[PDB]
């Protein structure tokens, strides 16, 4: 559970990526299926990408982007009381879309990555660390929902 400082912490740096949603968006999908190629394929959207210039010229791919990250800070504000947000999410991405707890961990480290470019000044450690812990407690609450679903 995060203190209300971390969350202040965690809100202060998504205030700004609110000011670029779709450019952070590109640049966390674009680290994702860069670092970890298995996560592009569970795209049928997207699978056709074969290089890094082809994923930033995919509008598509910008779309879902600011997709992700308007369902993620929906989540965010809610600092933890986010039960509502959660189930559809779980239920798609455990039953329909088939996407591993991993992979999950996987989009969390490439959004840390791309706040750490982008924002370097409202996420030094502190903020790092209070942001890490809100995304594993949005994996926590997956996790459970997907273990309840039997995946
Ligand atoms: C921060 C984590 C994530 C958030 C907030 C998020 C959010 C969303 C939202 C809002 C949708 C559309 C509604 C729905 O189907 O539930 C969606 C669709 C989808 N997501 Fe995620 N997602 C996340 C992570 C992932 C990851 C890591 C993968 C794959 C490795 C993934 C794969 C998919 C797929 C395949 C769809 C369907 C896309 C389509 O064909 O239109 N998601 N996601």
């Amino acid at each position: 559970v995060l203190s209300e400082g971390e969350w202040q912490l965690v809100l202060h740096v998504w205030a700004k990526v609110e000011a670029d949603v779709a450019g952070h968006g590109q640049d966390i999908l674009i680290r994702l299926f860069k670092s970890h190629p298995e996560t592009l394929e569970k795209f049928d959207r997207f699978k056709h990408l074969k290089t890094e210039a082809e994923m930033k010229a995919s509008e598509d791919l910008k779309k879902h982007g600011v997709t992700v990250l308007t369902a993620l800070g929906a989540i965010l504000k809610k600092k933890g009381h986010h039960e509502a947000e959660l189930k559809p999410l779980a239920q798609s991405h455990a039953t329909k879309h088939k996407i591993p707890i991993k992979y999950l961990e996987f989009i969390s480290e490439a959004i840390i990555h791309v706040l750490h470019s982008r924002h370097p000044g409202d996420f030094g450690a502190d903020a790092q660390g209070a942001m890490n812990k809100a995304l594993e407690l949005f994996r926590k609450d997956i996790a459970a929902k997907y273990k309840e679903l039997g995946y």
